[PDB]
């Protein structure tokens, strides 16, 4: 089948760096501009790709079964609903109640997806060491952090804080053994694009906290960007070895990582908390989600994109 | 021995119901009838189980010995100061002196009991990794947040702080390794009934953490409880492989967590936040509860409870 | 090479303990004194070891390249930075200017250390399960902890916030992989007086955070203080094994987390919280400091100190 359920995190980084412009609007008006454009050229892809995966579940149902089962691969599809609700999110601010349907669909399909999925883990037995991979984030703790800001968005923020709650206890419960099992096993080359993830929760999860508590930098918030930016310099060196066997599409896993980094620096820019921090941190994800677009044009102007 | 010391989930989980009723007493009268009819139950039950537990020291002490030094079995043994301070605050309504004796007793008696046990675990050689069962979540998480509530009912909130940042701490510390050994061994059909133990951190902290802080539903409160809904649907989802070889008196270990939900509940509707999410978790908590006590009058009328 | 690495604990441990004896200066003007004479003991074997290990840098390189790569023993070069900005915190209360260079080089040399060598470990196949060692704290938490409480006292809280959350979260995320270790396989003899490092993330975390928070002693820091302890009974009763082939000078390693103790438990004074308590634990901790001088006088009398 020509989508790898990875590809999502195309749409899924887009839409995040939609929302991120999104929230500079006030302070500099041609921000919503870029962020519409953003929202559109998201929300095109989300819909090629949400009709290619229909497809796939249609004739290509076998090897959604056998994804689905993987105690590895299964995650990847976590990454359907998240970024239904970051589109979602993005047209909420022409047609609220399209948006809202969107959110609970993405929401009602993360917990049911986690519930019936991540749950059976504990069986034991098919889960295995080598099952460790930062790929476990998606359901476990980016679904939630998802739900809990596109449900504040709704005006649902006691609800937002459940689901925030769920995402950054769970990820502080698995990344202790995530960690200790890079150090120990690490990862083989086909795998270490996703390495990316490892930015994503510090970063995502002080964005949901920000969208959930009206946007106040405080204390826990720091805390958070202060961890955040220590995995983003390991993570910087890491970059050659990541890389160690060549630039690939796989490495869109950064892209919410990097877009959370954006929008969390937007709300400490307002907060005038490390303005200069948060300029660079903005810079920084755009520069490099624009690298991931260049050369994600590059490899659709080569025919190797598909499979 | 008759008694399996296991068995203390019984007034441990009717103990800490009374508890949850008792703080509706001043939104619907009769719920103080229905507490006190828990609490009398419950307190009959310990005297009941703390009397069989002197006889099996006196006359079974070897028996006690070697469930001591299992580095799995000795966790249980943390139920018993943990339902006497239960039971103490149960009496604090009646005889406050007596609860405060009751409370500190229990107290120093899990402090006394992890520093000998728990610390030395970690000498190795003893614990192995077929160690990590749900049940270590008693000595270490559990008995600290019934001492700090405890101590707090007594007017000692700093004290209750200290014991309650101890047992937060060390239940985000060993959930980590525990659901990793679930995902890759789980449990045998013999040990799973206590993976109802593993309802009860989130909630068990919450309400230890509202009974300390006046029961003020605050960000932090929100949160527990998000993650604690996470693990009830996990749990949920999972109960017909937890009770796969049948259902049996094990069940009870759910009792802890589900009395906290309904306690929490309380807390979070007279602070007004989500009165619907803790209307369904109150009835559900007191209807499960009230099925493990019909299951447990049917077998105490066929002769198999006791051993 | 006569110096160990790990012997920067000894003005690691004085230097933090002038601090604590620092902030009782406004309470009993005598501890100013007191203050004094352990912040230029501290400074003066500072720059004695400083002087050595730039000797070892020189002529003794691959012994050193060594303990870098070491997937253990690299950690104890954290202490290097550590030291270098708590002498440089010292000296801020008669130089802010020469404080503040020492400050930065500190931090900017953890930050790069930890960078470099911490993140490398993820590439997996140098560290080993048995790699799990209490000494991984100095790099990743306790360089963090004195980065943002040093950068706290130039002024810079928001920038100390950061490095706080780095050294909280990275805490959290190792401690769960480390106590299921020591669990399993424990320690060695030889690597046992490394143990004392467990004593001091709680209390230096606690530390670095009123260092930030204006000495504020909120729930946050209860909460720190409580799992302190629980920490320190077990250590406590873990002595004797801990000590079992002898007394020797790596039980200097307790000292950062005693002199912790005594830093927050002054904090804890000022804001009139569990006062008694305070004062037990800075009586306790300057005890046992004082115990470590009089037993490294007495090796230093029996040439048994250097190599
Ligand atoms: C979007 C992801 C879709 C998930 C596809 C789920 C595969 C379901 O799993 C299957 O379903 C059958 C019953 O329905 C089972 O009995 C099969 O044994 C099992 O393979
Ligand atoms: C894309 C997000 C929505 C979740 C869709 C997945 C539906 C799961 O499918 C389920 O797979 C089970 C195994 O866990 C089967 O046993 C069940 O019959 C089936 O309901
Ligand atoms: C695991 C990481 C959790 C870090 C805990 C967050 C610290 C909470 O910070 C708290 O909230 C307020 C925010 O300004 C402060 O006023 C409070 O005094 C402080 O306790
Ligand atoms: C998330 C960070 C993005 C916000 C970027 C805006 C940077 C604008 O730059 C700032 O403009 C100010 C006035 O508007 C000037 O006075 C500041 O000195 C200048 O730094
Ligand atoms: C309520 C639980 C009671 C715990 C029973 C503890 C068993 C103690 O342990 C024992 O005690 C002896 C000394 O007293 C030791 O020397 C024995 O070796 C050891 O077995
Ligand atoms: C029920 C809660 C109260 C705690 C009672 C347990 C007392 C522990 O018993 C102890 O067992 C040790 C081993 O750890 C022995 O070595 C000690 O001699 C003994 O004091
Ligand atoms: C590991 C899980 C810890 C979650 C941290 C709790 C977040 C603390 O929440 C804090 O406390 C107050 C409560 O309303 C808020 O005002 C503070 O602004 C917020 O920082
Ligand atoms: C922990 C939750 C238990 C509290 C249960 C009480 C539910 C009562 O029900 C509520 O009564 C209100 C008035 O008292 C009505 O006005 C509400 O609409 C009704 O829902
Ligand atoms: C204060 C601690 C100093 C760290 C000493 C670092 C050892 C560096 O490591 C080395 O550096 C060379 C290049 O510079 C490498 O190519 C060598 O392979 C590698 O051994
Ligand atoms: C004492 C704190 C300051 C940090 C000094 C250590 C400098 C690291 O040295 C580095 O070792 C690398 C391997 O990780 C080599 O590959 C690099 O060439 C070298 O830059
Ligand atoms: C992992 C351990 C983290 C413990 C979370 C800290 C609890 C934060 O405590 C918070 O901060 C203020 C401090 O007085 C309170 O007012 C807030 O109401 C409370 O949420
Ligand atoms: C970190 C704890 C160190 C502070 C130690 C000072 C203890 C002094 O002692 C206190 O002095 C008070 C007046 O100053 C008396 O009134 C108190 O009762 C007495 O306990």
């Amino acid at each position: 089948f020509p989508l790898p359920t990875g590809y999502f995190d195309i749409p899924l980084g887009l839409a995040a760096l939609s929302l991120a412009w999104f929230h500079l609007e006030n302070l500099f008006p041609a921000a919503r501009m870029v962020s519409d454009v953003l929202g559109i050229v998201a929300s095109a892809v989300w819909i090629l790709f949400i009709l290619m995966y229909a497809y796939k579940l249609r004739y290509y149902f076998e090897e959604v079964r056998a994804e689905y089962h993987s105690p590895v691969r299964f995650s990847f599809i976590a990454l359907i609903p998240i970024t239904t609700m970051l589109v979602g999110d993005i047209l909420y601010r022409w047609n609220p109640l399209i948006a809202e349907v969107l959110i609970w669909i993405g929401t009602i399909g993360q917990l049911l997806f986690s519930t019936l999925r991540v749950s059976e883990l504990w069986q034991g037995g098919v889960f295995e060491q080598k099952s460790t991979h930062p790929s476990f984030y998606l359901p476990a703790v980016a679904a939630n952090f998802t739900s809990a800001s596109s449900l504040a968005l709704l005006g649902y923020h006691d609800l937002g804080y459940l689901f925030f709650g769920a995402g950054m206890i769970a990820w502080i419960i698995f990344e202790p053994v995530l960690l200790q099992h890079l150090r120990i096993s690490s990862l083989e080359p086909q795998f270490r694009a996703t390495m990316g993830i490892v930015l994503a929760p510090a970063f995502v999860c002080v964005s949901a906290y920000l969208s959930i508590n009206h946007g106040e930098v405080d204390t826990l918030a720091k805390i958070l960007w202060g961890y955040g930016f220590l995995q983003l310099f390991f993570l910087l060196r890491l970059f050659p070895w990541i890389v160690e066997k060549g630039l690939n599409i796989g490495l869109w896993a950064f892209s919410g990582g990097l877009a959370s980094m954006a929008n969390s620096a937007t709300a400490f820019y307002h907060g005038n908390v490390l303005q200069g921090v948060s300029i660079f941190a903005f810079v920084f994800s755009n520069v490099m989600i624009g690298l991931l677009v260049l050369m994600t044009i590059y490899k659709l102007t080569k025919g190797q994109f598909f499979l």
